[PDB]
C-alpha cells in the first residue's frame, strides 16, 4: 500500500520508495548521510542522500534550495544530474525530509588523490574538472568552493562535480573544509571565473604532493601557508585589497616564495621515459599558472583547457555545452520549508 519503507542505515532512518533496495552506507560528510542502493525500476545502482529537515536554519535552507534550483540550469556529464527527488511526506504540513538520487559512482576524489596516478589519468581528471567548471561558468554559476570531497569518479576514470559552491553558522559539529579556496575568497576580494582555477590548482598540486597544499586552523594559518610557498604577492595585487585587509597582508613577513621545481620536485613525478619527462614539465608548468595568487595573472579556464598537459583530451562537444530561482533573501523556517517543498514536487 505505502510506496515507501524505512530502514536504519548506520544511525539514520532512510524512508525511501520501494524501487530502491539493499541500502548500505557509503560515508557521511555534511548535512545528511548517503546510501548506495539498487534501483529495481531502472535496474542500476544509485546513491541516495537524505536532507533532514533542510529548512531548520538558513545555512541548510539556502543551499538545499539553491542546489535544487541550480540542478535544472545545468546539463553536462561532469556535473551532477539527479535521477529522482522525493519526500515521503504527504503534505506541506507534515513535510520533513528530502531525498536526492543519482548514479552510483565508485569513489570520492579524496581517495583518488591518495593514489599514485599516471599522467594520462591525472590529465584526464583535470580535463574533466575544467570542463565541468566551464559548464558552470557558462551557466552563470561561479563555484568558489570546489573541493575534492564533493567530486566523485568512476572506475573508467570519469568524474562528476556534486555541488554548486558558495551563495552562516551551524550549531552542529560539522566543519567546513576551506583549504581549496582562492585568495579572493580568503581575503574577501572581488572575483571572476578563474577563482575556481585556484582550487583546481590546489587539487592538482595535492595529487602530486599527497599533502594539502595550504592547510590551517583558519584563514590566518592558511594565508601564511600561501605566502610561505608562493611568496608575498606584488604591489599591484595589494591595491585590490580593501583597506583593512590590505593593511593586514602587507604587515605579514615578506616571503620570497619557492620556485615551482622546489615546490614540486622531479621526484614527485614519473620520469622514467622521455614521454613522462615531458609530461612532468608540462604538469609543473600548468601548476605554476594555476597557483598564482593574483587572479589578474592566474590562467583562465579556457587557456588552461588549451594547455598541452590538458588539451590532449580536448573535444569541442565536451567544452562548449548549450547553456539554459535567485532567492538568497533572508527567509524564516516557514518560508524556506514551502520554497523547498514546492521545488520537490514542482
Ligand atoms: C561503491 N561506490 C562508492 O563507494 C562511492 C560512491 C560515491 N558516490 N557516488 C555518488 C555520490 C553522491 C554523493 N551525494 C549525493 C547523493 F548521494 C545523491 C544525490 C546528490 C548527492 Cl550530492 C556522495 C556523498 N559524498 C559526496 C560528499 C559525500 C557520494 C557519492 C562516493 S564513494
Amino acid at each position: 500500500d505505502n510506496q515507501f519503507y524505512s530502514v536504519e542505515v548506520g544511525d539514520s532512518t532512510f524512508t525511501v520508495l520501494k524501487r530502491y533496495q539493499n541500502l548500505k552506507p557509503i560515508g557521511s560528510g555534511a548535512q545528511g548521510i548517503v546510501c548506495a542502493a539498487y534501483d529495481a525500476v531502472l535496474d542500476r545502482n544509485v546513491a541516495i542522500k537524505k536532507l533532514s529537515r533542510p529548512f531548520q536554519n538558513q545555512t541548510h535552507a539556502k543551499r538545499a534550495y539553491r542546489e535544487l534550483v541550480l540542478m535544472k540550469c545545468v546539463n553536462h556529464k561532469n556535473i551532477i544530474s539527479l535521477l529522482n527527488v522525493f519526500t515521503p511526506q504527504k503534505t506541506l504540513e507534515e513535510f520533513q525530509d528530502v531525498y536526492l538520487v543519482m548514479e552510483l559512482m565508485d569513489a570520492n576524489l579524496c581517495q583518488v588523490i591518495q593514489m599514485e596516478l599516471d599522467h594520462e589519468r591525472m590529465s584526464y581528471l583535470l580535463y574533466q574538472m575544467l570542463c565541468g567548471i566551464k559548464h558552470l561558468h557558462s551557466a552563470g554559476i561561479i563555484h568558489r568552493d570546489l573541493k575534492p570531497s564533493n567530486i566523485v569518479v568512476k572506475s573508467d576514470c570519469t568524474l562528476k562535480i556534486l555541488d554548486f559552491g558558495l551563495a552562516s553558522f551551524m550549531m552542529t559539529p560539522y566543519v567546513v573544509t576551506r583549504y581549496y579556496r582562492a585568495p579572493e575568497v580568503i581575503l574577501g576580494m572581488g572575483y571572476k571565473e578563474n577563482v575556481d582555477i585556484w582550487s583546481v590548482g590546489c587539487i592538482m598540486g595535492e595529487m602530486v604532493r599527497h599533502k594539502i597544499l595550504f592547510p590551517g586552523r583558519d584563514y590566518i594559518d592558511q594565508w601564511n601557508k600561501v605566502i610561505e610557498q608562493l611568496g608575498t604577492p606584488c604591489p599591484e595585487f595589494m591595491k585590490k585589497l580593501q583597506p583593512t585587509v590590505r593593511n593586514y597582508v602587507e604587515n605579514r613577513p615578506k616571503y620570497a616564495g619557492l620556485t615551482f621545481p622546489k615546490l614540486f620536485p622531479d621526484s614527485l613525478f614519473p620520469a622514467d621515459s622521455e614521454h613522462n619527462k615531458l609530461k612532468a614539465s608540462q604538469a609543473r608548468d600548468l601548476l605554476s599558472k594555476m597557483l598564482v595568487i593574483d587572479p589578474a595573472k592566474r590562467i583562465s579556464v579556457d587557456d588552461a583547457l588549451q594547455h598541452p598537459y590538458i588539451n590532449v583530451w580536448y573535444d569541442p562537444a565536451e567544452v562548449e555545452a548549450p547553456p539554459p530561482q535567485l532567492d538568497e533573501r533572508e527567509h524564516t523556517i516557514e518560508e524556506w520549508k514551502e520554497l523547498i517543498y514546492k521545488e520537490v514536487m514542482n
